[PDB]
């Protein structure tokens, strides 16, 4: 509260560790469904079903221009990109567990990282 401060976790790598895991997916070789904004004009159902799109270079754009607050904003928006996956695939099709293998291997390094 009011002049009441918790000890300061040191946030000062969190930006180049962020760029590293972000390096990890995007060279993954089941990252092909989530490596570019899915086509809007050419894939029918996604603009209506998903709110907010989300993929690996637009992460990556935002990292490289300080659109990211803190290290979960960053998080929120990786999960996003598995989350739409998993709303618009079915679990037994490629992308659908391309999907799954992707937030599994996000979230071991996230762990291993920063917890």
């Amino acid at each position: 509260s009011m002049s009441v401060k918790k000890p300061k976790r040191d946030d000062s790598k969190d930006l180049a560790l962020c760029s590293m895991i972000l390096t990890e997916m995007e060279t993954h070789e089941d990252a092909w469904p989530f490596l570019l904004p899915v086509n809007l004009k050419l894939v029918p159902g996604y603009k209506k079903v998903i709110k907010k799109p989300m993929d690996f270079s637009t992460i990556r754009e935002k990292l490289s221009s300080g659109q990211y607050p803190n290290l979960e904003t960053f998080a929120l928006d990786v999960r996003l990109v598995f989350d739409n996956c998993e709303t618009f695939n079915e679990d037994d099709s490629d992308i659908g567990r391309a999907g799954h293998n992707m937030r599994k291997y996000f979230e071991k390094k996230w762990t291993d990282t920063f917890k």
